[PDB]
């Protein structure tokens, strides 16, 4: 039963993947990687060839990819384009085909967020203000943090856009404090400034 194992699986732009290969058979005559889950010959990515001990790079080939005798393959500077299924075609000593998958997400690396408030002057006694972080990015999982800490569940903190906009139903001057948002995506995450509460 022939598996394939990616590590790591998720990987930020830039960085390279090594795919691994597990129950490789005793008796081989080459190798193929080809890019999407079938085989075919123009998705062919490199070959290698036990035999003559000869590696090939194949029509799909861009130069960051390498074949190592053990099966693995190597892909360095990596690009969100790259996130999609792989297939190694494994040649056995008796020519028969034997194929496994596997595959990978490439994510961007996120920069810090910012906050912008739609009332700069919350009235005291009670009012609606509304946070949002402004620098919408996709597969991105948002965080507020108050007061150094996780937001306190409660119906009072409304959210909206998903989570990327936090609106506080009836805030109070007891509310006043540092006001901060956090990106996190599989692979990286790092936080904004963090806004203030005016009152007085
Ligand atoms: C395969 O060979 C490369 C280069 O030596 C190495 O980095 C990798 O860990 C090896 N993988 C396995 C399963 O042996
Ligand atoms: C990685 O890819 C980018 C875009 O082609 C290129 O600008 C950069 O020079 C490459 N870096 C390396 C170490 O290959
Ligand atoms: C941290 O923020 C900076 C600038 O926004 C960005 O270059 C970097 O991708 C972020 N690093 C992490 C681990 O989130
Ligand atoms: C803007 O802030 C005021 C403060 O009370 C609030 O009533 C209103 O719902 C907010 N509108 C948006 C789009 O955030
Ligand atoms: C408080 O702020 C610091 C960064 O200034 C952060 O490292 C820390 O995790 C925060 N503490 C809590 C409980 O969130
Ligand atoms: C924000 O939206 C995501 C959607 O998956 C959810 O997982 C998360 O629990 C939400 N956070 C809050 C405080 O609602
Ligand atoms: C605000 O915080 C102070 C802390 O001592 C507390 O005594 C007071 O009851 C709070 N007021 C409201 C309206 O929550």
């Amino acid at each position: 039963q022939l598996t394939t194992e990616s590590m790591p699986f998720n990987v930020a732009e830039g960085k390279e993947v090594l795919l691994l290969v597990h129950n490789l058979p005793q008796q081989l005559f080459g190798y193929s990687w080809y890019k999407g889950e079938r085989v075919d010959g123009n998705r062919q990515i490199v070959g290698y060839a036990i035999g003559t001990q000869q590696a090939t790079p194949g029509p799909a080939n861009s130069g960051r990819e390498t074949i190592y005798p053990n099966a693995s393959l190597l892909i360095q500077n990596v690009t969100q384009n790259d996130t999609g299924f792989y297939t190694l075609q494994v040649i056995k000593s008796d020519l028969v085909n034997e194929e496994a998958t596997g595959q990978f997400h490439v994510y961007p690396e996120l920069p810090k967020p910012s906050i912008s408030s739609n009332n700069s002057n919350p009235v005291e006694d009670k009012d609606a203000v509304a946070f949002t972080c402004e620098p919408e990015t996709q597969d991105t999982t948002y965080l507020w943090w108050i007061n150094n800490q996780s937001l306190p569940v409660s119906p009072r903190l409304q959210l909206s856009n998903g989570n990327r906009t936090l609106t506080l139903l009836s805030v109070t001057r007891n509310d006043t404090g540092p006001y901060e948002c956090e990106i996190q995506n599989p692979v990286s995450a790092n936080r904004s400034d963090p806004v203030t509460l005016n009152v007085t």
